[PDB]
């Protein structure tokens, strides 16, 4: 289930992160008005840009934390005012991370593996509800 499919994720997290980020940034492509950075490059040109690596690691590493710390895949209070609250968060949307789940689900439904993805979309829509109940437009 849920706790199991946290230390898949971080078994391989480096590539995990990339290749979910991606499927987010492939199926929503006007997302990247959030990711200047990214526009007019492959997955594999992504993939070689330092920050490309660095913060997609980085972010899920917080996110697997915050999926850890969770109770029946909703989130600590705590968790979610860090997420509306982060200088790098300024602009975004409840939509905006509606939309990485919905990838990150999708993303889990075709690949080869047992992922809970049913646990995943609840975590999605549970921090969605947080981070709106903590200040997020
Ligand atoms: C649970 C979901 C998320 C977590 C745990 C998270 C975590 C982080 C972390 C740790 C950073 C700092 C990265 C660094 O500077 O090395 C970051 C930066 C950022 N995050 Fe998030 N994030 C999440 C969702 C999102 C979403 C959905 C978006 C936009 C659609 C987003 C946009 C950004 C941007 C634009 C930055 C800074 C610019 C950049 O690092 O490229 N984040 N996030
Ligand atoms: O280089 C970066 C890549 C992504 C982010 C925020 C983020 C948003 C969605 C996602 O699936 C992974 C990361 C920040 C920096």
């Amino acid at each position: 289930g849920f706790k199991q499919d946290i230390a898949t994720l971080r078994g391989d997290l480096r590539t995990y992160a990339q290749d979910i980020f991606l499927a987010f940034l492939n199926k929503y492509p006007d997302e990247k008005r959030n990711f200047k950075n990214y526009v007019g490059k492959s997955d594999q040109e992504l993939k070689s840009m330092a920050k490309f690596g660095d913060h997609t690691e980085k972010v899920f590493n917080l996110m697997m934390e915050v999926a850890d710390r969770a109770t029946d895949c909703v989130p600590l209070a705590s968790d979610a005012s860090t997420l509306v609250q982060m200088k790098q968060h300024s602009g975004l949307t409840t939509g905006n991370f509606e939309k990485l789940f919905v990838a990150l689900v999708e993303y889990m439904r075709a690949s080869g593996q047992s992922f809970d993805s049913q646990s995943w979309d609840r975590f999605g829509k549970n921090l969605v509800s947080a981070l709106s109940s903590a200040g997020m437009k």
